[PDB]
């Protein structure tokens, strides 16, 4: 039922492959799954999206959508993880018509701690 993104707190190590799970439900059919950074200016920022609505090949490709067996359940994945990707992030969802509008999900946190001594 709702738009939910977790888990609510992500920590994680330099150099990791840090994945969120995003889950959504819709009256409409299809639809676009897309992702966000949220800044502290309270601005949003597009990273992904499935299908690919990200538009132009200048989108950090890091950041990777993945659709899971379960049928309505998605791996938002920041692939390679550094100390400047720590902050607030969130999903949303979009139908395929021209007059659609975005359903957001409620928000988590990165937190992208230092790569340790071996």
């Amino acid at each position: 039922m709702p738009p939910t993104f977790s888990p609510a707190l992500l920590v994680v190590t330099e150099g990791d492959n840090a994945t969120f799970t995003c889950s959504f439900s819709n009256t409409s059919e299809s639809f676009v799954l897309n992702w966000y950074r949220m800044s502290p200016s309270n601005q949003t920022d597009k990273l992904a999206a499935f299908p690919e609505d990200r538009s132009q090949p200048g989108q950090d490709s890091r950041f990777r959508v993945t659709q899971l067996p379960n049928g309505r359940d998605f791996h938002m994945s920041v692939v390679r993880a550094r100390r400047n990707d720590s902050g607030t992030y969130l999903c949303g969802a979009i139908s395929l018509a021209p007059k659609a509008q975005i359903k957001e999900s409620l928000r988590a946190e990165l937190r992208v701690t230092e790569r340790r001594a071996e």
